[PDB]
């Protein structure tokens, strides 16, 4: 050797046994990316589906992933809790998911933005997070979907006031400050004749991914017991 | 909130202060990748330069990277020890580097393999490693370059016995087993008239990357004090 | 400051939320300790009760400890899973438990070994371990009690062959090698007229500690659902 | 097994190679302890020497400790950077030091407080901290000694105003608020005829411990190059 001792400094990063491991990817500086690639506000069917695409690439190229959830510039992958893939080394789980996803992005870019030219190669960030119980995991997801629902309902009526109402951003925010759920939902139905509840289920619920085999996308609620009692092969395994 | 508590389970991963942080990327299952994309043995000018390309993308899109080194299906990025980028969160450092690199790969694929068609989107793995001293860091690099030199000298004469000598792999390995440095180096000069020491400096030394501004590639030795006394802006900062 | 920056190098050690934290203490070089303080084989009522003593000291001086279990030169303390004591910093949990226990040992030494003189100050080691589920925690305990039962049944018949049978250690081990449960249990009943099942419940079951208030010691089985259905205030909290 | 799988949940805690490991002990609730055991303000020769005692116990019973430093209710042990004791497992280093120290405390209590009766068994806390360079380590110590010097100079004149000047605490603090170094140092020399610089070197410099063999206590400055150039066997090893 004479130099291989340096390998000793590599610290362990094993994830806690019998726990759900979760890798959450989120595009870097994507606010600036959507700009330069003219993304549709508040939702851009192309983007969401490209992301859902990459997501599947990942769910197929990697392993033990029993579910994924996407929304905005992000995706979460939930590996089977008894996974033994890579000895549960957190560093592996996050870097493979992250790299795979990022190379799949530029790859399938044309399939979704046939007209639009990818200006530069995009960045993504990762992280691993361990959830000890099905409840905590479930809660994690709900935290995400719910985050989605709170952002879409905000952006939908936020951009309708800028575009279809001709208001500068600084205004639309000043006008929506303090509004409740029914508050915004009304500003839509009555101020733009938009019935939120009719919006695409991929904008107000995000995207789910399950095996059916292959990773079939869905836009159903995952916060309610129903979805889970309907799909028990996912958690009790 | 009502669900945001789940965020609390995200464990710290801060890297030890005043230490060199190092991210080392290495292509996944690349043995099978080089196969399907017909890579040249023992070296493939295209591959090495694409890698060196991505590497620069990374050194520009990210920050505080004072040096990089590449070889085979890998690259190491050494961030400035007093870096404060991302509060030294190991998870960030590795996933950005990994994702960026992977998206840049498919992006600039044509520029290097204009003829060859990228068959699928490639995978990369990451990791962070902290080195407490300039000596240990330097040793790390030497470990890499030296690893490079030991593999190239082995593969060069390993493939010359299979290709230009018509030997099955199982043979060439049985014939090289136990050979010393001068042993292989001779099997070349006298059995194929190949003077190893004349081989491309990018095959037997790998690739280095420094600022000159922009990331200029080099193929000089980094194991010898010379290189460092010649470039002190890199370590003593 | 001018020197306080060094405080920054103190790494986080927070234990995973909603998880059972467990500190397990085990006397250092106690084999040599029991020797010099003439401990009774295979059990020494003094030792076990001193340990159970210290254990209570700990359960009172520290907090959120919902249960403890002792045996041989060790004790395990199980903190309430939603504990927030010390922000769940693993380093605190283990060092307080360890120090407290060690000072209580020398303190109450006379109360248990009134005749015997403590020769030197004894050492103890600690560690923290996180268990994600009640099942895993329960399993942990069973692992301990069961370890206890497997050692006591071995030592009881191991020392009866050395003392009451006049056999050198090397022999008694050669004679017990390969024996089953009923094998040793018989070597007792028929070779020394000792009915194992009649042995003190503190030798073959160890010691448990629960609040009743104060930490009341017990010597009942904790591997069987009974104990738990009998004491639900412990886990479901 | 059938239960031993639970052992798998024990996470690694290895300290970074080629780095100074440091265990810092600090008495728990000692403010209340000194009270009940009538400690002398601002310094109590008994306490400081008992602590320095325990400290030596530790430096002898454990290993690779190349130096220690004490002051107030605390002590720091600095293990030799290339130590391999316990595979550098942080959990071991801190719990042994902590337990050993705590049992030695109650043990040698009489030798220092022959008159005073130890009321209850005392608590201590631990932690491990890794320093990458001799400079950072040195700085750590200076941080401690300097902390000592800043507290002793504050307490000395803080208690002289309460005792020898008959002022309630709330006052003495209101009077010392905003004073500089020369400010307090003068309030002494001129208001109580006390020349600080003449105070015991164990009160304004703390305590150091080196091998000479055995752990010989000292009260010299360790912040100045002198001490180190005078003792090079400690760091360059
Ligand atoms: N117009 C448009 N922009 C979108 C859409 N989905 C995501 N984005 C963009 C704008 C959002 O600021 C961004 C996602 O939020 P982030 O918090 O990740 O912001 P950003 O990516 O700048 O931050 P980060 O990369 O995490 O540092 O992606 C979409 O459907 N349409
Ligand atoms: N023909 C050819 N293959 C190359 C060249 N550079 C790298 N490779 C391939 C073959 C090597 O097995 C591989 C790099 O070694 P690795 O140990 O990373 O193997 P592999 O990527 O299969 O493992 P891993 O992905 O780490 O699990 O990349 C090249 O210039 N020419
Ligand atoms: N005679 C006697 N010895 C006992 C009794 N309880 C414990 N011991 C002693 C002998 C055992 O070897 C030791 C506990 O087992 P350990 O595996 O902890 O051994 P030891 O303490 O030497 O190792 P360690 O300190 O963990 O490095 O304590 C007892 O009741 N009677
Ligand atoms: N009278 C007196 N008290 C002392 C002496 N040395 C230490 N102490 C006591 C009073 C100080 O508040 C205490 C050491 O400071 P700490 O910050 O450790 O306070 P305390 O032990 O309450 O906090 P902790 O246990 O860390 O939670 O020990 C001494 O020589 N004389
Ligand atoms: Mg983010
Ligand atoms: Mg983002
Ligand atoms: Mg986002
Ligand atoms: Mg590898
Ligand atoms: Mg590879
Ligand atoms: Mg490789
Ligand atoms: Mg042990
Ligand atoms: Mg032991
Ligand atoms: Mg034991
Ligand atoms: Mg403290
Ligand atoms: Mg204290
Ligand atoms: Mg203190």
């Amino acid at each position: 050797s004479k130099f291989e001792y340096v390998r000793d400094f590599e610290a362990d990063d094993t994830c806690l046994a019998h726990c759900w491991v979760v890798v959450r990817l989120d595009g870097r500086n994507f606010h600036r990316f959507a700009e330069k690639h003219n993304f549709a506000k508040p939702n851009d069917s192309r983007a969401l589906q490209l992301m859902t695409k990459c997501a599947q690439t990942v769910m197929e190229e990697l392993e033990d992933i029993v579910i994924a959830y996407g929304q905005s510039d992000e995706y979460s992958f939930v590996f089977k809790r008894k996974t033994n893939w890579f000895k549960r080394r957190a560093s592996k789980f996050m870097t493979h998911v992250a790299s795979q996803f990022a190379s799949s992005y530029v790859f399938y870019w044309r399939d979704y933005f046939e007209d639009q030219p990818l200006l530069y190669p995009p960045g993504f960030d990762g992280r691993v997070v361990v959830y000890p119980s099905n409840q905590t995991l479930k809660d994690y997801l709900s935290w995400r979907q719910a985050d989605c629902h709170i952002n879409n309902l905000y952006n939908t009526v936020f951009w309708a006031l800028i575009q279809q109402s001709g208001l500068t951003p600084v205004q639309a925010q000043g006008r929506l400050q303090g509004t409740l759920a029914a508050d915004k939902n009304e500003i839509l139905f009555s101020e733009f004749n938009i019935n939120y509840n009719n919006e695409l289920p991929m904008y107000r619920k995000g995207t789910v991914l399950i095996w059916q085999t292959k990773p079939v996308p869905l836009h159903c609620d995952i916060i309610g017991d129903a979805f889970w009692k309907e799909h028990p092969e996912i958690l009790d395994e």
